[PDB]
Formats: structure tokens, C-alpha cells, sequence
């Protein structure tokens, strides 16, 4: 019945479950709806109340309450109870016990049948990986796991997926986090699986399987931010039986020398969506140049960055010819000839053409999503502004238009301006790199808005209060005198008989100081502290996006990549020579 008295009384009430009429003769007319108003208050089961008992002399009882039941006119719906109400869709009573960290509990639910490939969901607050297995690997329960998988005559598959196509290494590496607690047992448990998945089966490697958005647990690692698991994953040595399937192994070991050889899944040439790239670029994290700094990466980074860096200072040189030839072209304006200016034009508007098809192209293949719009894309978008704005002044010269030289002026001055973007060559300018970004942002477009409205708002009201023929320009020349240091106050003439005016002025110059002491010490507060390292890092990360980015070529295709490893022996495999020289003195 669905009278809750006897529910109350069969699971809490007494102990005595066992009342004997219950549903065993004559209630066999239940097999089409056997659920929610029949069984369970509106999607819960009698099997869900009966798992929850703590004592495990009640929990024994469970098998008697299902005796018979299992087999009788009862439908197949015996203990797969998929909760239709699309919250907790298909959280069936077999969760619930794999969170209980009971196993004979879990051994009887799974003797009687049952499934193993069922979803938790059908697309809360706590993603585990929607699967059995997944649950029991998060949850730590190494018995309820080895049992799952081989022991009974139904046994799970280790690479089922999930409703987003992960499996249970990548649930391992979703719910990771970079606390010690956590990431230790992250570890401990990634290694056990993959140790056991040999066992298993070792005919299919279990880190070759992508999302649905084509990740492996190496790059979703990456992606995401984790550090701890992706240093694990890139450092792994576990050797013995199983010491092939790894990914760094020594070669020898004389004296301090320690030379091993890594393996690379993170080589740009033969493999599109590298690590390099999504670490680089398809990555937001605030860890994203921390995790460029590893033992791996630093190598086959400076091993690409002295190979090609004839390039980047040639580069360097043939931007300041043509700034070169900007500036004497501007400079000799008549307001020899048709020699001189002429070439001169030709050439000023093809170095336009160049530098925009260029930044069209980046800004195409790149940053066809988000930029975090907020860093790391200053110069690219600087360099499309100067171009454009070259271009359209060199058009308009034809138009006989008085707008062309203010354009034209405007374009050199950002193209002068736009040549510190090249120094971060051999110039170590890492100094800088800190404090470029961060006393500019939030510091400079919020704290001279303020001095730009208070400026505006006192020039209208000394127009107002008095001969100054514009309101925003007669007055605001001679009030933003005061900040550089060429204001000029006097009593003047007895027309208005003064004595305001003063007064204005003197609020003035107070408020403008002590917004500029205000703004010097906001400053000053951010380099007492990021001092300990919080550097040199971002300056990699920099020099790390230069590399990536000069290796696609020039905007026409002169330019193809080219191997980085060759076909080491697996030793049953690209490998990258790492000579590590430590003195451990052991």
C-alpha cells in the first residue's frame, strides 16, 4: 500500500520486516507501474529506505525482503529504479550503496543482476563521472572496485564512456584539485587503475581515448588548470613488470649525470591540438605560467626558441627600416619631388597592405574565440590600429582632403609607439613584464576617469561663474595647467568682485594632489608584496606564445614544420633527451 504507517513501521517502526503477507500472493497484478505512487513517496524506492539502515544485521535482512520479488511477476524493474524526475535522473539504489562504504552491501545489490552501465544522469552539485565504477574510483573504496570490474559474470567495461564521453581517468582528472590532500589521492588512485587496466586488459591503452571534444586526460589536465596531476602524468617513472607503457625512463645514470629520455605527446609538427597550444592558447587558468616552467617543456621550448631566433631580430630590423623610411617620408612633406615622395607613398602604402592582410590573418586562425579580452593581445591589436589607420590616410591623399596628415601623424606616432613589442629578444626586460600590465590596467583607465570628470566639471562652472567664449575648452586649458606645473591665479578685476574663483581653484589643486598621492601609494601597495618569484615565468610564457606563433609561417605559406624526434626504441616511441645534471650528493 502507500500508506506511509506501514512503511514507517516495516523500516523503523520494528525491525520485524518480515510481516509475511506483504505482496507475496495475489499482489502479482504489479508489472507495468511498479514505482512512485505503488513504491516510495514520489521517486524513492522501498530498496533506496532499506540501503540507508546502518546495522548490518538489518542490511542482511535486505536480501529476504527481495527474495522471491526478484523472481516473482514483479517486471524487470527490480533494482534499476531510474528516477523519472529529470533532477536526480537514474540514481538508482546501486549509487547509493557504492557511496555506503559497506561491501557486502554493494556484493549483494550486484549478485541479483542488476546493471552497471547505467548513467546518473540524462544530459546534483557533485560530478563524480555518472557511472558505478566512475563513483567507486572517486570514492576511494579499492575493494568495492577490484570487485566490480572482474568478479562477477557481468563485469563492467574499464572505457565505457559518459554523457560528455569522459571515462574514469578523466573523472579523476575533473574533480582533482591542487591541495595536497586531494592530489595525493588523486595520484594513488590514477596509478592503482592504470596498473589494474593491464592486468585486465592490456591489448588497448587507456590514455588514447578522446571526449567528445577531442581531449585526452594529458591535455584535459592542461586545460583546466590542474597542475599536480599534469606534473604526475609528465613525470611518470613507475617501472617493474609493467615498466613499458611510461613516459620517462632513464638511459644511464653515471655520476650526477642523469640523462633519461621523455616522451612527447606535446610535439606541434604531425599532431594539430597539441599540450603546447592549449596551455598557450585554449587556456584561462591563473596557473597557465606556472605549468610552462616544468622539467619537459623548458628543453623542447629553448631548443625551438635559439633555433629560430635569427628571425625574430631580422624581423626587428626590417620594421625599423620601414619605420625609418615612415619618418623621412612624413618629415619631408611639401604641405626631390616625384622621385622621392612618390616612391616614398608607394611604399608606405604597401607596408600598410602587408601589416593588415597579416593582423586580418592572425586575428582569422587564432582568436576566432574569446581573448580573455583583457591580456596577452595589446600588441596584436595595436598593429591592425596602425595599419588601418596608415592605409586610410594614404587613400585619402588621392581625395584631396584635408584629413590625411592628422592620419598620417597619427599613424607614426602609434608606429613609433608600437615598437616595444620586440622587447622581449635577448633584452631580459622581465622586470618590466610585471609591472607593464599590472599598474596600467585598473590603475590608469580607473583612477583618470575620475580626474577627467572632476576636471570637466569645474571648467563648465568657472565658464559659468564669469572672456571665455568655450565652455569646455578657454577654461579647461589653463585648469589642467595645474598638473604639470603652469597654472597661473590672481585676483583679477572687481567685475564679479571675485573671492569664488579662488576658492575654486584651491578646492582644485587639494583635490588633484591628493588624487595623485591616493594613486601613487595604489600602486606602490602591489611591489611590496609579488616579489618572490610571481616572474621570469610570464616572460616564458611570452616567449612561449612568440614561438608558437612564428612557426605557422608569414602570411603566404614559405614555411613548413618539420620533425622534432625520431623512432627511439620502444624497448619491447619519440623520445627527448633530457641531460639532467643534478648534485644530489647522496
Amino acid at each position: 500500500f502507500d500508506r506511509d504507517r506501514l512503511f514507517s513501521v516495516v523500516s523503523r517502526g520494528v525491525p520485524e520486516e518480515l510481516t509475511g503477507l506483504l505482496e507475496y500472493l495475489r499482489w502479482n497484478s504489479k508489472y507495468l507501474t511498479d514505482s512512485a505512487y505503488t513504491e516510495g513517496s514520489t521517486g524513492k524506492t522501498c530498496l533506496m529506505k532499506a540501503v540507508l539502515n546502518l546495522q548490518d544485521g538489518v542490511n542482511a535482512c535486505i536480501m529476504p525482503l527481495l527474495q522471491i520479488d526478484k523472481d516473482s511477476g514483479n517486471p524487470k524493474p527490480l533494482v534499476n529504479a531510474q528516477c523519472i524526475d529529470e533532477f536526480y535522473q537514474g540514481h538508482s539504489a546501486l549509487h547509493i550503496a557504492i557511496e555506503k562504504r559497506s561491501l557486502q552491501c554493494v556484493k549483494l545489490l550486484v549478485e541479483n543482476g542488476a546493471d552497471v552501465h547505467l548513467r546518473a544522469c540524462g544530459r546534483t552539485c557533485f560530478y563524480f563521472g555518472e557511472l558505478p565504477l566512475s563513483l567507486a574510483a572517486c570514492t576511494k573504496q579499492w575493494d568495492v572496485v577490484t570487485y566490480l570490474l572482474e568478479n562477477p559474470h557481468q563485469p563492467a567495461s574499464l572505457e565505457a564512456t559518459d554523457s560528455l564521453g569522459n571515462t574514469v581517468l578523466h573523472a579523476l582528472v575533473m574533480i582533482a584539485d591542487n591541495s595536497p590532500e586531494n592530489s595525493a589521492l588523486v595520484i594513488h588512485m590514477y596509478d592503482g587503475l592504470l596498473q589494474m587496466g593491464a592486468r585486465l586488459c592490456p591489448t588497448v591503452q587507456l590514455e588514447e581515448i578522446s571526449n567528445h571534444q577531442g581531449l585526452t586526460p594529458l591535455k584535459l589536465a592542461a586545460k583546466e588548470g590542474k597542475i599536480e596531476i599534469f606534473r604526475h602524468i609528465l613525470q611518470r617513472e613507475f617501472s617493474g613488470p609493467y615498466q613499458p607503457l611510461s613516459r620517462k625512463f632513464t638511459e644511464w645514470c653515471y655520476g650526477p649525470v642523469r640523462v633519461s629520455l621523455y616522451d612527447l605527446s606535446s610535439v606541434d609538427s604531425w599532431e594539430k591540438n597539441s599540450v603546447l597550444e592549449i596551455i598557450a592558447f585554449h587556456c584561462k587558468s591563473p596557473n597557465r605560467h606556472r605549468m610552462v616552467v616544468l622539467e619537459p617543456l623548458n628543453k623542447l621550448l629553448q631548443e625551438k626558441w635559439d633555433r629560430l631566433v635569427s628571425r625574430f631580430f631580422f624581423n626587428f630590423a626590417c620594421y625599423l627600416v620601414y619605420m625609418f623610411i615612415f619618418t623621412v617620408v612624413a618629415y619631408h612633406q611639401p604641405s626631390f619631388g616625384e622621385s622621392m615622395l612618390l616612391l616614398g607613398h608607394i611604399l608606405i602604402l604597401l607596408g600598410g597592405i602587408y601589416l593588415l592582410l597579416g593582423q586580418l590573418w592572425y586575428f582569422w586562425r587564432r582568436r576566432l574565440f574569446i581573448w580573455i579580452s583583457f591580456m596577452d593581445s595589446y600588441f596584436e591589436i595595436l598593429f591592425l590600429l596602425q595599419a588601418l589607420l596608415t592605409v586610410l590616410s594614404q587613400v585619402l591623399r588621392f581625395m584631396e582632403t584635408e584629413w590625411y596628415l592628422p592620419l598620417l601623424v597619427l599613424s607614426l606616432v602609434l608606429g613609433w609607439l608600437n615598437l616595444l613589442y620586440y622587447t622581449r629578444g635577448f633584452q631580459h626586460t622581465g622586470i618590466y613584464s610585471v609591472m607593464i600590465q599590472k599598474v596600467i590596467l585598473r590603475d590608469l583607465l580607473r583612477f583618470l576617469l575620475v580626474y577627467l570628470v572632476f576636471l570637466f566639471g569645474f571648467a563648465v562652472a568657472l565658464v559659468s561663474l564669469s572672456a571665455p567664449y568655450r565652455s569646455i575648452l578657454d577654461a579647461s586649458l589653463e585648469l589642467f595647467k595645474f598638473t604639470i606645473g603652469m597654472g597661473e591665479l590672481a585676483f583679477q578685476e572687481q567685475l564679479r568682485f571675485r573671492g569664488v574663483v579662488l576658492l575654486l581653484l584651491l578646492a582644485y589643486v587639494l583635490l588633484t594632489y591628493v588624487l595623485l598621492l591616493n594613486m601613487l601609494i595604489a600602486l606602490m601597495s602591489e611591489t611590496v608584496n609579488h616579489v618572490a618569484d610571481n616572474s621570469w615565468s610570464i616572460w616564458k610564457l611570452q616567449k612561449a606564445i612568440s614561438v608558437l606563433e612564428m612557426e605557422n609561417g608569414y602570411w603566404w605559406c614559405r614555411r613548413k614544420k618539420h620533425r622534432e624526434g625520431r623512432l627511439l626504441k620502444v624497448g619491447t616511441r619519440w623520445c627527448f633527451r633530457v641531460e639532467e645534471v643534478n648534485w644530489a650528493a647522496w
